[PDB]
């Protein structure tokens, strides 16, 4: 049993509900928030600067202490850093950003960095400014993560057409 309310389960493993991640990270607390990163983790906008705002910019401080030491990630990587004010840890997750031109089977890899731990909280990879079709991620999620996912979802909109076309 674990705290996470009021999802719907899709799977075994995933589920989903129709939340923003920043708030449902602060109420859980739970031991794993996913960030949707760039290779540079500038956490502008989308999820990352949102994160990164909840965390009054100490999730950019830290990060660019990571990037100053150890270089970029890759796209499809993963670097686990602190959650700061929102969770334990957090797994900075690197999905393929369409708007540059990033190739799409790379979401598959991104996901896989989610097998590493037990229990996560996160968006969908690739989703909203990263340029993905949200329902290919979805689907990409639900046949690679094999550890219990539960995904927030920020778009009232987007989570109905989810649900309602998930097979
Ligand atoms: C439109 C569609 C999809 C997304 C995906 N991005 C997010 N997914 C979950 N929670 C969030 N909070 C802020 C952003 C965010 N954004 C905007």
């Amino acid at each position: 049993v674990n705290s996470f309310s009021g999802y719907l389960k899709l799977t075994d493993n995933v589920y989903i509900k129709n939340a923003d991640i920043v708030e449902e990270a602060k109420k859980v607390k739970p031991t794993v928030v996913v960030n949707a990163a760039n290779v540079y983790l500038k956490h502008g906008g989308g999820v990352a600067g949102a994160l990164n705002k909840a965390t009054n910019n100490a999730m950019q401080v830290e990060s660019d202490d990571y990037i100053a030491t150890n270089g970029p990630l890759k796209v499809g990587g993963s670097c686990v850093l602190s959650g700061h004010n929102l969770a334990k840890h957090c797994l900075h997750v690197v999905g393929p950003n369409v708007n540059k031109g990033e190739d799409i089977q790379l979401l598959k890899s991104a996901y896989e960095n989610f097998n590493q731990h037990e229990v996560l909280l996160a968006p969908l990879l690739s989703a909203g400014i990263f340029g993905a079709d949200p329902i290919h991620s979805l689907r990409v999620c639900v046949d690679t993560v094999r550890t219990n996912v539960y995904l927030a979802v920020f778009d009232k909109n987007l989570y109905d057409k989810l649900v309602s076309s998930f097979l």
